[PDB]
Protein backbone atom coordinates (compact mmCIF):
# COMPACT_ATOMS: atom_id res chain seq x y z
CA UNK A 1 0.00 0.00 0.00
CA UNK A 2 2.89 2.07 0.29
CA UNK A 3 3.46 5.21 -2.02
CA UNK A 4 6.06 4.62 -5.56
CA UNK A 5 9.57 5.73 -5.00
CA UNK A 6 9.98 9.18 -6.01
CA UNK A 7 12.57 11.12 -7.31
CA UNK A 8 13.11 15.34 -5.93
CA UNK A 9 14.17 18.13 -8.14
CA UNK A 10 15.00 21.70 -6.09
CA UNK A 11 13.66 24.57 -8.51
CA UNK A 12 14.65 28.26 -9.40
CA UNK A 13 11.89 29.26 -7.14
CA UNK A 14 12.59 27.61 -3.93
CA UNK A 15 10.31 24.62 -4.63
CA UNK A 16 11.42 20.55 -4.19
CA UNK A 17 8.63 18.94 -6.87
CA UNK A 18 9.13 14.97 -5.75
CA UNK A 19 7.91 13.28 -9.16
CA UNK A 20 7.44 9.40 -10.42
CA UNK A 21 9.75 8.87 -13.70
CA UNK A 22 9.31 5.40 -15.73
CA UNK A 23 10.28 4.13 -18.98
CA UNK A 24 13.73 5.98 -19.15
CA UNK A 25 14.35 4.09 -22.28
CA UNK A 26 11.25 4.71 -24.31
CA UNK A 27 11.78 7.67 -26.62
CA UNK A 28 8.62 9.83 -26.55
CA UNK A 29 8.21 11.57 -23.57
CA UNK A 30 4.28 12.26 -21.70
CA UNK A 31 4.08 14.43 -18.57
CA UNK A 32 1.45 13.91 -16.16
CA UNK A 33 -0.47 16.25 -14.39
CA UNK A 34 -3.02 15.24 -11.05
CA UNK A 35 -5.68 17.12 -9.86
CA UNK A 36 -7.30 18.31 -6.86
CA UNK A 37 -7.25 16.10 -3.75
CA UNK A 38 -4.78 14.27 -5.44
CA UNK A 39 -1.13 13.08 -6.08
CA UNK A 40 0.98 11.65 -8.47
CA UNK A 41 -0.08 8.39 -7.26
CA UNK A 42 -3.67 8.32 -8.79
CA UNK A 43 -1.95 8.06 -12.01
CA UNK A 44 -0.67 4.28 -10.87
CA UNK A 45 -3.55 2.45 -13.36
CA UNK A 46 -2.82 5.18 -16.29
CA UNK A 47 0.98 4.25 -15.86
CA UNK A 48 1.19 0.68 -15.89
CA UNK A 49 -0.13 0.92 -19.47
CA UNK A 50 1.81 3.33 -20.69
CA UNK A 51 5.61 2.76 -19.24
CA UNK A 52 6.18 0.14 -21.65
CA UNK A 53 6.12 2.60 -24.59
CA UNK A 54 6.55 6.04 -22.91
CA UNK A 55 8.74 8.02 -21.05
CA UNK A 56 6.72 8.94 -18.67
CA UNK A 57 7.08 11.94 -15.77
CA UNK A 58 4.51 12.28 -13.38
CA UNK A 59 4.51 15.40 -10.71
CA UNK A 60 3.25 16.25 -7.63
CA UNK A 61 2.22 20.03 -7.99
CA UNK A 62 3.15 22.09 -5.08
CA UNK A 63 1.77 21.31 -1.83
CA UNK A 64 0.70 17.52 -3.10
CA UNK A 65 2.10 14.19 -2.52
CA UNK A 66 6.11 14.78 -1.40
CA UNK A 67 6.51 18.18 -3.14
CA UNK A 68 7.03 21.16 -0.62
CA UNK A 69 4.91 24.00 0.34
CA UNK A 70 7.24 26.63 0.90
CA UNK A 71 5.30 29.26 -0.48
CA UNK A 72 1.17 29.23 -1.29
CA UNK A 73 -0.20 29.55 -4.72
CA UNK A 74 -3.01 31.85 -5.76
CA UNK A 75 -3.53 30.53 -9.20
CA UNK A 76 -3.40 27.19 -11.60
CA UNK A 77 -0.62 29.62 -13.57
CA UNK A 78 1.36 29.53 -10.24
CA UNK A 79 1.46 25.50 -10.87
CA UNK A 80 2.34 25.75 -14.57
CA UNK A 81 5.23 28.22 -13.44
CA UNK A 82 6.22 25.14 -11.49
CA UNK A 83 6.46 22.77 -14.45
CA UNK A 84 7.79 25.30 -16.52
CA UNK A 85 10.90 25.17 -14.09
CA UNK A 86 10.45 21.61 -13.63
CA UNK A 87 10.83 20.66 -17.62
CA UNK A 88 13.74 23.30 -17.52
CA UNK A 89 15.69 21.60 -14.60
CA UNK A 90 15.13 18.55 -16.18
CA UNK A 91 16.01 19.39 -19.67
CA UNK A 92 12.97 18.10 -21.50
CA UNK A 93 12.62 19.87 -24.94
CA UNK A 94 9.35 18.28 -26.57
CA UNK A 95 6.64 15.78 -24.99
CA UNK A 96 2.98 14.91 -24.50
CA UNK A 97 0.83 16.09 -21.55
CA UNK A 98 -2.11 14.91 -20.21
CA UNK A 99 -4.08 16.68 -17.31
CA UNK A 100 -7.06 14.86 -14.78
CA UNK A 101 -9.80 18.00 -13.49
CA UNK A 102 -8.00 20.45 -11.76
CA UNK A 103 -4.52 19.51 -13.78
CA UNK A 104 -6.79 19.92 -17.24
CA UNK A 105 -6.45 23.44 -15.95
CA UNK A 106 -3.10 23.97 -15.29
CA UNK A 107 -2.49 21.58 -18.38
CA UNK A 108 -3.99 24.03 -20.70
CA UNK A 109 -2.76 27.41 -19.01
CA UNK A 110 0.81 25.61 -19.56
CA UNK A 111 0.19 24.72 -23.03
CA UNK A 112 -1.02 28.26 -23.86
CA UNK A 113 2.44 30.09 -21.97
CA UNK A 114 4.86 27.55 -23.52
CA UNK A 115 3.77 26.27 -27.31
CA UNK A 116 6.73 25.24 -28.53
CA UNK A 117 6.91 22.75 -25.43
CA UNK A 118 3.80 20.77 -26.36
CA UNK A 119 3.41 18.22 -29.12
CA UNK A 120 0.00 16.74 -27.73
CA UNK A 121 -2.65 17.82 -24.74
CA UNK A 122 -4.93 15.65 -23.78
CA UNK A 123 -7.42 16.71 -21.11
CA UNK A 124 -9.31 14.10 -18.90
CA UNK A 125 -12.35 15.57 -17.04
CA UNK A 126 -10.75 19.06 -16.74
CA UNK A 127 -12.17 22.15 -15.26
CA UNK A 128 -13.53 24.50 -17.51
CA UNK A 129 -12.18 27.37 -19.18
CA UNK A 130 -14.32 29.58 -16.03
CA UNK A 131 -13.00 27.93 -13.86
CA UNK A 132 -15.02 25.94 -10.84
CA UNK A 133 -17.48 28.31 -8.83
CA UNK A 134 -18.12 27.68 -4.85
CA UNK A 135 -21.89 29.07 -3.55
CA UNK A 136 -22.52 29.82 -0.22
CA UNK A 137 -24.30 26.97 1.49
CA UNK A 138 -28.28 27.38 3.32
CA UNK A 139 -29.30 25.55 6.51
CA UNK A 140 -29.43 22.10 4.53
CA UNK A 141 -25.84 22.10 3.65
CA UNK A 142 -27.18 22.81 -0.31
CA UNK A 143 -25.55 26.23 -2.91
CA UNK A 144 -27.34 29.11 -3.28
CA UNK A 145 -26.79 29.03 -6.06
CA UNK A 146 -26.98 33.51 -6.62
CA UNK A 147 -24.41 33.63 -3.89
CA UNK A 148 -21.08 33.25 -4.88
CA UNK A 149 -17.70 32.92 -3.26
CA UNK A 150 -15.28 35.20 -4.17
CA UNK A 151 -12.39 35.49 -1.44
CA UNK A 152 -9.56 33.67 0.02
CA UNK A 153 -11.35 33.77 3.53
CA UNK A 154 -14.62 33.49 2.22
CA UNK A 155 -13.74 29.86 1.16
CA UNK A 156 -11.79 29.13 4.17
CA UNK A 157 -15.38 29.83 6.39
CA UNK A 158 -17.22 26.65 4.12
CA UNK A 159 -18.44 24.46 6.39
CA UNK A 160 -20.03 21.74 3.88
CA UNK A 161 -17.44 21.71 1.13
CA UNK A 162 -14.06 23.16 2.95
CA UNK A 163 -13.94 22.99 6.63
CA UNK A 164 -14.85 19.38 6.70
CA UNK A 165 -11.95 18.10 4.31
CA UNK A 166 -9.21 20.10 6.52
CA UNK A 167 -10.30 18.87 9.59
CA UNK A 168 -10.35 15.22 7.67
CA UNK A 169 -7.01 15.93 6.73
CA UNK A 170 -5.83 17.30 10.19
CA UNK A 171 -7.38 14.05 11.62
CA UNK A 172 -6.33 11.16 9.18
CA UNK A 173 -10.01 10.81 8.72
CA UNK A 174 -9.87 8.30 5.74
CA UNK A 175 -13.40 7.05 5.73
CA UNK A 176 -14.68 10.73 5.42
CA UNK A 177 -12.91 10.43 1.93
CA UNK A 178 -14.18 7.09 1.17
CA UNK A 179 -18.01 8.55 2.24
CA UNK A 180 -17.29 11.60 -0.65
CA UNK A 181 -15.36 9.98 -3.37
CA UNK A 182 -17.69 6.95 -3.07
CA UNK A 183 -20.91 9.60 -3.40
CA UNK A 184 -19.47 11.48 -6.18
CA UNK A 185 -16.68 9.45 -8.28
CA UNK A 186 -17.22 5.92 -7.31
CA UNK A 187 -20.75 5.71 -7.56
CA UNK A 188 -20.38 2.21 -9.84
CA UNK A 189 -16.94 1.10 -9.45
CA UNK A 190 -14.86 1.54 -6.92
CA UNK A 191 -10.93 0.95 -7.53
CA UNK A 192 -9.34 -2.54 -5.43
CA UNK A 193 -8.90 -2.05 -2.24
CA UNK A 194 -5.35 -2.05 -1.71
CA UNK A 195 -5.67 0.58 -4.32
CA UNK A 196 -8.16 2.61 -3.01
CA UNK A 197 -6.15 2.45 0.71
CA UNK A 198 -3.45 4.09 -1.43
CA UNK A 199 -5.24 6.71 -3.18
CA UNK A 200 -7.33 7.19 0.46
CA UNK A 201 -3.55 7.71 1.98
CA UNK A 202 -2.62 10.21 -1.20
CA UNK A 203 -5.26 12.28 -0.36
CA UNK A 204 -4.34 13.51 2.82
CA UNK A 205 -0.94 14.79 1.88
CA UNK A 206 -2.55 17.91 0.60
CA UNK A 207 -1.26 20.90 2.46
CA UNK A 208 -2.68 23.79 0.07
CA UNK A 209 -7.08 22.87 -0.40
CA UNK A 210 -7.92 26.38 0.75
CA UNK A 211 -5.61 27.46 -1.46
CA UNK A 212 -5.94 25.15 -4.59
CA UNK A 213 -9.48 25.67 -4.04
CA UNK A 214 -9.23 29.81 -4.37
CA UNK A 215 -7.03 29.50 -7.70
CA UNK A 216 -10.27 27.24 -9.10
CA UNK A 217 -12.82 29.78 -8.76
CA UNK A 218 -10.71 32.32 -10.52
CA UNK A 219 -9.18 30.45 -13.54
CA UNK A 220 -10.27 32.03 -16.20
CA UNK A 221 -8.87 32.11 -19.69
CA UNK A 222 -11.94 32.62 -21.76
CA UNK A 223 -12.92 35.84 -23.70
CA UNK A 224 -15.52 36.62 -20.53
CA UNK A 225 -15.41 37.36 -17.39
CA UNK A 226 -16.79 34.43 -14.86
CA UNK A 227 -19.07 36.38 -12.05
CA UNK A 228 -15.51 36.77 -9.87
CA UNK A 229 -12.81 37.92 -12.36
CA UNK A 230 -12.81 38.68 -16.18
CA UNK A 231 -11.17 36.03 -18.62
CA UNK A 232 -7.50 35.89 -19.49
CA UNK A 233 -8.55 35.02 -23.38
CA UNK A 234 -5.45 32.90 -23.39
CA UNK A 235 -7.52 29.66 -24.29
CA UNK A 236 -7.50 31.12 -28.33
CA UNK A 237 -3.61 30.46 -27.64
CA UNK A 238 -3.67 26.31 -27.19
CA UNK A 239 -3.06 25.14 -30.60
CA UNK A 240 -1.14 21.69 -29.50
CA UNK A 241 -3.68 18.91 -30.89
CA UNK A 242 -5.94 18.65 -27.66
CA UNK A 243 -8.30 15.32 -27.19
CA UNK A 244 -11.23 16.49 -24.53
CA UNK A 245 -11.97 13.59 -22.57
CA UNK A 246 -15.68 13.55 -20.87
CA UNK A 247 -17.36 11.32 -19.07
CA UNK A 248 -21.03 11.06 -19.70
CA UNK A 249 -21.74 10.57 -15.78
CA UNK A 250 -19.34 12.90 -14.12
CA UNK A 251 -20.46 14.30 -11.13
CA UNK A 252 -18.24 16.53 -10.63
CA UNK A 253 -17.26 18.11 -14.09
CA UNK A 254 -20.57 17.37 -16.10
CA UNK A 255 -20.44 16.84 -19.55
CA UNK A 256 -21.51 20.59 -20.69
CA UNK A 257 -18.09 21.14 -19.58
CA UNK A 258 -16.41 19.41 -21.55
CA UNK A 259 -18.46 20.79 -24.71
CA UNK A 260 -17.03 23.73 -24.04
CA UNK A 261 -13.93 22.91 -24.29
CA UNK A 262 -13.97 21.03 -27.16
CA UNK A 263 -15.88 24.06 -28.63
CA UNK A 264 -13.66 26.84 -27.61
CA UNK A 265 -9.94 25.37 -28.07
CA UNK A 266 -8.66 26.02 -31.56
CA UNK A 267 -7.77 22.22 -32.33
CA UNK A 268 -9.18 19.96 -30.53
CA UNK A 269 -11.68 16.96 -30.77
CA UNK A 270 -14.54 15.79 -27.80
CA UNK A 271 -14.80 12.06 -26.79
CA UNK A 272 -17.44 11.68 -24.46
CA UNK A 273 -16.88 8.27 -22.51
CA UNK A 274 -19.89 5.81 -22.26
CA UNK A 275 -21.20 4.97 -18.68
CA UNK A 276 -17.97 7.10 -17.31
CA UNK A 277 -17.33 9.16 -14.70
CA UNK A 278 -14.73 11.48 -13.26
CA UNK A 279 -12.54 8.80 -13.12
CA UNK A 280 -12.13 6.67 -16.27
CA UNK A 281 -9.46 4.88 -14.56
CA UNK A 282 -11.24 3.14 -12.58
CA UNK A 283 -14.87 3.25 -15.03
CA UNK A 284 -13.13 2.01 -18.32
CA UNK A 285 -9.48 2.03 -18.12
CA UNK A 286 -8.90 0.04 -21.11
CA UNK A 287 -11.59 2.34 -23.41
CA UNK A 288 -9.69 5.18 -21.78
CA UNK A 289 -5.89 4.31 -22.50
CA UNK A 290 -6.93 3.24 -26.10
CA UNK A 291 -8.09 6.46 -26.96
CA UNK A 292 -4.53 7.92 -25.32
CA UNK A 293 -2.95 5.67 -27.21
CA UNK A 294 -4.43 6.59 -30.29
CA UNK A 295 -4.06 10.54 -29.75
CA UNK A 296 -0.34 10.13 -28.93
CA UNK A 297 0.40 8.14 -32.11
CA UNK A 298 -1.06 10.17 -34.60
Amino acid sequence: IKPATMEFVSLSNGETIAYQEVGRRNTDILVLIHGNMTSSQHWDLVIEKLQDQYHIYALDLRGFGQSTYNQSIDSLQDFAEDVKLFIDELKLEKFSLMGWAMGGGVAMQFTANHPTFVEKLILVESVGMKGYPIFKKDTNGQPIVSSLVKTKEEIAQDPVQIAPVLDAIKNMNKLYYRTVWNLLIYTHNQPEPDRYEKYLDDMLTQRNFVDVNYALITFNISDEHNGVVGGSKQIHRIKAPTLVIQGDRDYVVPQVVGEELAKHLPNAELKVLEDCGHSPFIDCLDVFIKHVEDWLEQ
